[PDB]
RNA sequence: UGUCUAAGACUG
RNA sequence: UGUCUAAGACUG
RNA sequence: GUCUAAGAC
RNA sequence: GUCUAAGAC
């Protein structure tokens, strides 16, 4: 089939939507990133290692710019005012069968769906309580 | 406004869904897990500190259950073999509005996205091809 | 000219055959699994790369379950004691036209077709007597 | 029975066949060559092992040549202008019922059977992608 | 998705074309090689890297071969006379934007397209005059 | 006769286009300059040279701008924010006939024609994947 | 383990 | 493990 | 900088 | 090998 494929990262109904796009897999990281300056772009990375004897790890990273325009030596250039970085390690046993990986995908799903506690405090810049 | 309540972490259509609930609360770090030994439950953890002077920082865990060939309350060993771990660490700039915020959980969202890359990659034990 | 598909690798006349299909190209080496655990399933990947100034070399790699008294989806230990494992290095003087190639690949169909010396051996865990 | 008898290496249908013949087991390692001169012989060796305390392993190697006629000194001789070498070692658990193996030499045959990605990108001196 | 495919490196029409197909992605650096005798192909490989903080760095590499027939002692082989050695470095700043990329490729295209003096002067065997 | 004309070096259709002319020879190193601010300007540059025994050597150098206005203590400048490189080496051995090296540059235009690996990566800000 | 000059060599 | 200047760094 | 070319000097 | 790019380190 092949499943690097690109994406919408950030969904606001067909239209303002942050999409992503296949961009590189050097090194075994695959690499998805906005149409946009290196400078500028969203980028997402995923990897999987047969970490332990028994056990593989997947490691993905999604970065979040803030974009802004500076000012360098008289001359204005696209910029990142900030970034956010999300960085997630999933581990799973050799033994687990493909429902039990669907298991974990649907848990991770739950876990930041709207209205759900964590995604409500993120984004009001809060804590659990 | 109190977001630290029980919630559905894996759902199936209303029947068969696993639902998480507040089971701790000591040293501020909030954590939810089914109804089910400790050494078989679904366990979520969450917690939030500034990290840097620039930085805050979300770290947010959970732990889901090998259930194929699963024995309902019984000791199965090794602990390593029957259960699956997700540690996610979400760095944002003090700079971030609630709105900034809003988009970063959309990211999040779209990146498991049921019928994108990763999400596929992992419930079908495969990496990116 | 686009070869890395899903292919048949254990052949029963159609039914009860085992398909294996791409699940990774990380690092250019190209893998296939069957639709199991990965502690359960058929394994495969294939690279190729110029081991010296006048060779090439292709490593493949092979993994079979053993079935007998197996319990799909189970945690099964030792790991060693279910699962065999073939690794083949096939070195190839620069010089090989696709012709002299064609001819390699059937020598190694002949090797190993149906009632020959060693796969008779194989199959009935023999040496050569 | 006996296994150790002579087999076609390399078919082309009856005519142009390359014929491989028993003609050595000194030390354990069963060989067969074809009927030439043992410069321009292909060859075929076997011999097995209980290498683990619970594994066997089989070691497996045949030498494809490209034969030539080289002067030397001023006299023709008849010689290989260059060798292939295919070199594969199998590890099975002395777990493995005959079934189980038989399982093994299918998922062989179908690695290197026509029209499968493997043997193809082989003999168009290419890689899988 | 892939760009990582075979594509013609040569065109002569429909036949006569030469073809060039991925073999090998080795750290980060994507190698394509022609059909048949590896001595005799043509070869291109390419590979990215942040070469500095404000910097990304292309390094394209490609072989033209002149096929010929060598005899030494009477044995012949397919080699290549001689090879064309082609090496180019591109520097691109992380503030460039996929329109300011588009440029900078229909400038190389530009550079090379025929009529006009580099590749005019490369063809006939000169300088500029 | 000559070949030391202008051209052009980037292609928007009628209008849009980067015509670059004559400007320099000196030190068998031919230059050529896009008008107006030479502080804007596009710059190709080109020399050959015996580098061997048998090999003649090419290089080719290529600087794309970035348009920009720089405004310092309230003075503005045409000037290029920043500039990409495209530098490249060619070997020739003195053998190639116009025939060979007219093949050397099919090579060189295959290897950047639209719609192929190379070009599209660059042109999206990209690797190879 | 990797390579090759290939049932013997080399390299960690 | 922790942090960040984020597939590379730092710190135990 | 060259070459025997992702290895090198 | 990089870059501020036929100058350079």
């Amino acid at each position: 089939a092949s499943n690097f494929t690109q994406f919408v990262l950030v969904d606001n109904g067909g239209t303002g939507d942050v999409t992503v796009a296949p961009s590189n897999f050097a090194n075994g990281v695959a690499e998805w990133i906005s149409s946009n300056s290196r400078s500028q772009a969203y980028k997402v990375t995923c990897s999987v290692r047969q970490s332990s004897a028994q056990n593989r790890k997947y490691t993905i990273k999604v970065e979040v710019p803030k974009v802004a325009t500076q000012t360098v030596g008289g001359v204005e250039l696209p910029v990142a005012a900030w970034r956010s970085y999300l960085a997630m390690k999933l581990t799973i046993p050799i033994f687990a069968t493909n429902s039990d990986c669907e298991l974990i995908v649907k848990a991770m799903q739950g876990l930041l769906k709207d209205g759900n506690p964590i995604p409500s405090a993120i984004a009001a810049n809060s804590g659990i309580y």
